């Protein structure tokens, strides 16, 4: 498609019906945001074969410069934190420029779960484990991974002003290397190197 | 519901199947928004018994400080102005304070209308008249109003920051009178006095 449906960026399709998925993701060192309307998040997630879909990753936070985790599977979005809430969340997150590894298991015992390696911006080095309780996911049609300046409403797409650059490196599902294929660039360049991906917004 | 879904704010439900609705809007002499995560929204709309929900009214600008047309009906929210685009949007709204006369057509010739008469930022009285085409809208399950500060995902919530009044008055509904039913009350005080509400956000 030409644009995004709830605002700007890039997306990628990863052509995996898998359950785990990996991959190392390098954070913008610089982030405009100069708008009063749009939230920069870059995340994956997939859509399941019963039609649920998951965004599963990170949002930046204006009022405290880090990246802190973003969760959603269908109409769930009630995040639970196993370990690490007073490291990454609140007045601390991953911090700018840093490189976070993820982790996403779409069913632990019936929940789905994301956790995240990397430092905050107290130069801790730590973990912090995420959940959605109760998802039950069964199979999956095919994941994905953007990076996005989201707005609430449609009308507001023209006043969004967002400029950052990310990269999902050595993107796994199921222990084996998937390579993304480029699907929506929407005031973002979208560059596949193998099982990486960068995406570059600017608006 | 102690929760508004997508934000905070106060809700009720005007228990009419009818076709036109009428409201005069005071808007907010004040608007407190010191956040950097959400949007002040005002409006009305229904549910469709078909299940199609439509929100239909203002949005706050806080980048021009007015109110400008803000309409969504199920999966459509590209609006087509029919009338009144260069007086009332981008850089021009309804002024802080001033009343708006507002008039919603679920369905004239397949077509969602919102027709808004009153005074923009510039002292100019006049009208903007805004669709959302090919709806095609049925019978009415129930008509709603709200005042609202939403976000675009759920863990924003504690961020939020809005303190902002606004009243509906004299609510009709196929030119009968329609007293609304108090509904949420999250971080607003909701007060009904006949066809008449008043919303008061404070968060």
């Amino acid at each position: 498609a030409s644009e995004l449906p709830n605002g700007i960026g890039g997306r990628v399709y990863l052509n995996s019906t898998g359950a785990v998925f990996t991959a190392k993701i390098v954070l913008p060192e610089t982030v405009k945001n100069n708008d009063s309307v749009s939230t920069p998040y870059i995340y994956s997630g997939f859509r399941a074969t019963s039609g649920t879909e998951a965004d599963i990753g990170l949002q930046y936070s204006k009022q405290y410069n880090v990246w802190k985790p973003l969760m959603k599977v269908g109409s769930k979005n009630e995040e639970t934190y196993i370990e690490g809430k007073d490291k990454f969340t609140y007045n601390k997150g991953f911090r700018p420029g840093s490189t976070v590894q993820m982790t996403i298991y779409k069913n632990l015992s019936g929940n789905t779960r994301m956790t995240l390696w990397g430092t905050n911006n107290d130069g801790y080095t730590g973990r912090i484990i995420t959940e959605i309780q109760g998802t039950n996911i069964g199979t999956i049609s095919k994941w994905k991974t953007l990076a996005t300046a989201a707005v609430s409403y449609e009308s507001q797409r023209d006043a969004i002003k967002a400029t950052f650059s990310t990269s999902f490196n050595n993107i796994t599902i199921d222990n084996k290397a998937v390579t993304p294929v480029v699907d929506t660039q929407d005031f973002a360049k979208v560059s596949v190197a193998g099982n990486n991906v960068t995406i570059s917004v600017n608006k």
